[PDB]
């Protein structure tokens, strides 16, 4: 029913594929990269350096065109350009736009014309649509042509933003969020034109860099839109990143009332989206963890009843790779 | 004139040992470290993973009990308990608390009875007095027998604080202080009973720990006392640190006007302790800044014109290393 | 087979793991005197190399018991071993991984804490030593205490058995890159024991000492003072590599040697020795748990009878594998 | 001496930074389409190895000049070669440290570009091959363009050369333990030219290619095919060192090799091969401007005719200085 073709099996798109390799609501159809030989998805896919070893499946069988996960065919389309790649005549309704350089709304409608019914944007985008799942998926509507799932940021503050505001309220928040480094910085010194820290050396440095993470959760969360702003850290760590938020509350609360109530939440509207955890964790417990956003009860501290910062936990790959798969499902049914 | 003996000779004791042998109005008269050996000393003295080799001195003489840093001699004890070390009979007026055990205002006493006239401890203390160069080592005085310096978040964060508070007022503020490991880590998971998160392997985890750098930015600003808090972030960097503080302000003010503000103080008052940049810096920039604190304007961010996030960045070694003998020379003098 | 484990550290925990998974065995007690009860709790159950635990174990009475499901487990914090009273819970074979009791008689303490058998998890200047998979068969069950060498024993021995074995090698040089262990330094501090061992370990190449070359004789005769090494420590996690440099008596061609290890990987030395062709990395062994496993694409052969080998072993999951599959062969008279 | 770098790189810019501060050479230009020249002050201004500079450079001109101090240096943002105007600004010896040209053809273009001689900042497939210490000396002035081969090289080289000299070597297998390159990735991507070359970077031990081995008798030729090696690719910024397996062919004890390096270390190869008995770590050679040092204390020998040798390079600081070491041994015809 839901068949599926991503576009860039970067670590996203590998990451997602392993997601909807592994569930029965969901299927694998296609995959493009330009870059990405079929008998290179193939080693790229089963060795993954932070995820481990792929446990099912994985085999190619045509010269250089189909791929065999399991007994489930796979189409492979190295074409660089999207409207190119016939999106269609492999059965791709839902195409993920996991490439990171067509991220606007006008750029993701590239795949319409190779015949495919919807596109997910990966990042978060200028103008195409914003959702995240258990926050305001529920606001989409089925004549959406496009869509973006936000960013792995966005699906970890905006869950945990939303119940302080829910049951306090938040005047005013600025967020840090210390991340772990990605496909967009380079080991050593090098060009990065258009943001300098970004070129310097990722695993020997503490790197300023910005994320846009905090207004976009009012983008998809109009309550709170303008009310929120950061900055990022990128740090020496391969995944998982943390998200520390400091907010002042219209309605006064105690530390163990705001606790409380994130717990509350965690098992009720918000379950597997928001968790909760009063376990003296670190960075390397939530690789592989599904969920967008868990709550470190014991890293935060108050200040205030009124002025509190508080600390969220996200697997900046696995989680939101998890969530665009949620947000799949979510259209499929809507 | 002013003759100095260290105790311990850690990351930090070596470290001033450094900054003393380079000046003039400084001397080296012992050391004491139980655990390293005087042939040992001038290994661990000349190379250095952070800051590199030494370029001036260095050689040991006697079979074991005196070394030649060019051709001052420095005294060397392997003393296990502080009182039992002779600290007058090589004269030592000065002794440097680089231990980490003996931080409290009696345990650091015990250096007066080896002979010692006065003793400043690295790290902040329960109790001993404690003094940030540049915003209160003023209020020394001389009857004063023991005193700390405090921590490396206290000498970035106070300064940084004082000049924002002292032209606009802070009504409330929250920190986060994203730091390099240090020698209270592991390198792989073990015990560290005190602070659990603390044992999980350093360099391949972002570690969630506390530093109460904040409430004693009124310990030693009593304007400020219970007005700050934080919490840390420990991350894989050998050295060199961010302070993230989060305040709101009584009186308005635009992230133009409070970046003036800064350069203004960073060249009167506080030049050479607290300085101003507004480069694309990063984490490496600031290895062997001997300042205590500089104030990265292009990284923080303004929510509203009474709401900002600042950004200020310190070596935790160095610079403060440099601020124990710029607070020895003040106690001299005063 | 009733089992405890003795220093509950990277190598104890993760022996701890193993024999809680498997069922020919069981686990009874652990003594480690730095860690609290409820901290074992936390160190077992979060691990930041090998994941978080997909089963149970949890606290039952304020310092004395665990309950992995519903078997007790007997926790001690006793500092010296011959008073860890391994009988007065039942424990007959004991790991010693604590790596401070690696002498034959330090570690009989046990023996006199009522434990039947003793394990080193670590080589021993006095001990028998056994590598499974080339001379786990040469244990009698007079010896009362032993050691399971170390993990670069434990992946440069299955080879070097092998090559030895159908080529014969005249000499050897080996230099494993070693992951960095609990005996290294976060920053540059002391370490009078290894002075190069207390440099900041995350961000240097750190050159190191191994006596596993020498050890292979140890427990292979035939080679005895025919190969020895050095080692490199390199910032990571775990996992580690041998490159092992060999002169051969019987000349060879590079694909051959490739298809006598793949035969050994298959047959008798299979779960010991694997054997890839693929473009492995390090990432690609974190719970791999064989002794070692042959990276056939990376190594080289300069002639013939000269060529350079590369085997791959998780110096944390592989060995302590290794290590109860020794006490089950031990329980087997 | 005029000299133009091509591409800002890594080693382009530490070329950078030791031609202005060295005074029988300076900087006329620099050329890189990726770089504004803003850009350029920032990135040579900060490095996280070297740190900042201790001099002066800066912006004059909106695109075309820097200061250093108060002289020229003229900058290109220019795709390919042929199209540098090298004679424009009077820029007689080029250093092609872009990586894209090796091929003698290829780095041909900046003669047409008005420039009387190329040096490659890496090997070449078909251009004359040089290790300054070791065989500089066959340079000839026809010779239009060059290479001065690979950090690994330049550091095996001199070690090679000194130990074959004097004992002379029969076969050689070599290991380099290797920081990462800007050709490495931060995650796990697409590096089709390597496939282990694309893994993160920072997280693993990566087994790698090294054409430096064979390459040695490309400039010793009395060596040819007696050396072979790989790679290891490790979470380092900088700094590599060279695992060398040795047959030798006339006996030696270890201390008399030992003092064989001393010797020419103090003699005839100063300042290319150095030689230390310390408790040396990577760290401890980040600016060591030598080609080669000596780990005395490190390496090991099983025999006197079989032993190990470990030698420390800085692949980013002593190759540049390798590189215009070279360009002025090229001015005195
Ligand atoms: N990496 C993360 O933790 C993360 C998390 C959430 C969102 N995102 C967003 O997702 C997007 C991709 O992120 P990523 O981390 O996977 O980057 P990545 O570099 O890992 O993935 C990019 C992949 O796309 C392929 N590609 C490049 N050009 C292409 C093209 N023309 N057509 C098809 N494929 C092409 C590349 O081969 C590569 O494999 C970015 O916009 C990023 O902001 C990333
Ligand atoms: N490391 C930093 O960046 C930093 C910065 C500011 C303040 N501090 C504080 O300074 C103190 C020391 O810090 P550090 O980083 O140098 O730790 P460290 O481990 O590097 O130094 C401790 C040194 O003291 C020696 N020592 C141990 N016991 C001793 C004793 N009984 N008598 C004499 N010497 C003994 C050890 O050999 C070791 O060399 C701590 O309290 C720390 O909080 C550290
Ligand atoms: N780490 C590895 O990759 C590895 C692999 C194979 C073998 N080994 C060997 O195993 C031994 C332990 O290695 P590790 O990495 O687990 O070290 P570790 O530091 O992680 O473990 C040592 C543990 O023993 C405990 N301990 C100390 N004294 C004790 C006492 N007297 N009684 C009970 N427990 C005590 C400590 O609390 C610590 O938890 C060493 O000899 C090492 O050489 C290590
Ligand atoms: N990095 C090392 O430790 C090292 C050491 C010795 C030799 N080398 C060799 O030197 C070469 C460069 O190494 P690196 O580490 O500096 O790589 P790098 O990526 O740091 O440098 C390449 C630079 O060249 C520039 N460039 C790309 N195309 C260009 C063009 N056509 N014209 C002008 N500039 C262009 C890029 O902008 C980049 O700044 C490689 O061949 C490498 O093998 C590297
Ligand atoms: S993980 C989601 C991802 N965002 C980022 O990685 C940017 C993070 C930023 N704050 C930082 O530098 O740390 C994403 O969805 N991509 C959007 C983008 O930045 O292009
Ligand atoms: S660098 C000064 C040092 N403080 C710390 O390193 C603790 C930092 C804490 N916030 C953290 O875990 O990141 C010091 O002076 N020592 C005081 C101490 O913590 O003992
Ligand atoms: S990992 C097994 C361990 N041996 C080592 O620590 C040596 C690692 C070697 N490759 C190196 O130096 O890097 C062990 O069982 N303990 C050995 C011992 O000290 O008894
Ligand atoms: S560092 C010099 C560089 N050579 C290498 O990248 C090889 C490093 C080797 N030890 C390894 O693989 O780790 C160079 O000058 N370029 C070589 C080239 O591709 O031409």
């Amino acid at each position: 029913k839901i068949r599926i073709g991503i576009n860039g099996f970067g670590r996203i798109g590998r990451l997602v594929a392993r997601v909807v390799l592994q569930r029965d609501d969901v299927e694998l159809v296609a995959v493009n990269d330009p870059f990405i030989t079929t008998e290179y998805m193939t080693y790229m896919f089963k060795y993954d350096s932070v995820h481990g070893q792929w446990k099912h499946n994985e085999l190619k069988i045509k010269d250089e065109k189909t791929l065999l996960f399991g007994e489930k065919p796979v189409t492979v389309f190295g074409i660089r350009n999207p409207e190119d790649i016939p999106w269609a005549e492999a059965g791709a309704d839902y195409v993920v736009e996991s490439t990171g350089v067509f991220t606007d709304k006008d750029k993701a409608a590239a795949h319409l014309k190779g015949g495919a019914k919807k596109v997910v944007i990966s990042a978060p985008s200028k103008d195409a649509p914003m959702f995240v799942v258990g926050v305001n998926e529920h606001e989409y509507k089925s004549d959406l042509d496009i869509v973006s799932n936000a960013s792995c940021t966005t699906n970890c503050l905006a869950p945990l933003a939303k119940v302080i505001n829910d049951r306090f309220g938040i005047v005013e928040g600025l967020m840090t969020t210390v991340h772990s480094i990605t496909a967009t910085q380079k080991t050593v010194d090098g060009p990065s034109m258009k943001d300098w820290r970004g070129g310097r050396a990722a695993s020997f440095n503490i790197i300023p860099s910005s994320t846009g993470a905090a207004k976009a959760v009012g983008k998809v969360l109009p309550a709170l839109n303008g009310k929120l702003t950061g900055m990022s850290f990128r740090v020496p760590t391969v995944d998982v990143s943390v998200v520390d938020l400091t907010v002042r509350l219209e309605k006064a609360a105690t530390y163990d009332e705001i606790k409380k109530a994130i717990k509350e939440e965690s098992e009720g509207k918000l379950k597997g989206i928001l968790g909760y955890t009063e376990d003296d964790v670190v960075s390397t417990d939530f690789v592989g963890d599904n969920r967008s956003s868990i709550f470190d009860a014991k890293a935060g501290i108050a200040l205030s009843d009124k002025f509190v910062k508080l600390v969220s936990w996200y697997d900046n790959e696995w989680g939101y790779s998890s969530r665009v798969v949620d947000l799949i499902v979510h259209m499929s049914k809507a």
